[PDB]
DNA sequence: CGTACGTGCGTTTAAGCGGTGCTAGAGCTGTCTACGACCAATTGAGCGGCCTCGGCACCGGGATTGTGAAAAAAAAAAGCTGCA
């Protein structure tokens, strides 16, 4: 009767994602797995490379440039650009509701 | 068995050297504050747990698709000449 102990995931969010890009559609418990194993993945890859770029300008900080550097480092071309744009968004959204 | 490449010639080119002169820009300083750590207190977003009900796995049965043989038609190909 002990309540289990807490298993963090993105699945809320890809849950909320998939019913803007394709409302009527669902998913299984295993392609959420991978979903989750996707994003923690490629979260791992910016932060890591978004580390380095700071620790090699002898930067404390991680600011939005160190993510935007890394992801035109990671990213192919189309996506690269596409993601820039969205996240570039995201930072003057954000800054205009203080 | 055909000609694509390696060899080796003579001719041509610009890489490499060693040097000189100009300055963009790497990298350093010192200054100063906007921003991020940390903090505590506050609170609602996301967790586990639970219950439901409709998608999809599983089924049987018939429709449609894809292969292979067999017989048959079309096919190149094979032993025989003449005529020059
Ligand atoms: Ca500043
Ligand atoms: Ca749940
Ligand atoms: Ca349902």
């Amino acid at each position: 009767k002990r309540k289990r102990s807490r298993k963090e995931s993105y699945s809320i969010y890809v849950y909320k994602v998939l019913k803007q890009v394709h409302p009527d559609t669902g998913i299984s418990s295993k392609a959420m797995g991978i979903m989750n194993s996707f994003v923690n993945d490629i979260f791992e890859r910016i932060a890591g490379e978004a580390s380095r770029l700071a620790h090699y300008n002898k930067r404390s900080t991680i600011t939005s440039r160190e993510i935007q550097t890394a992801v035109r480092l990671l990213l192919p071309g189309e996506l690269a650009k596409h993601a820039v744009s969205e996240g570039t968004k995201a930072v003057t959204k954000y800054t205009s509701a203080k």
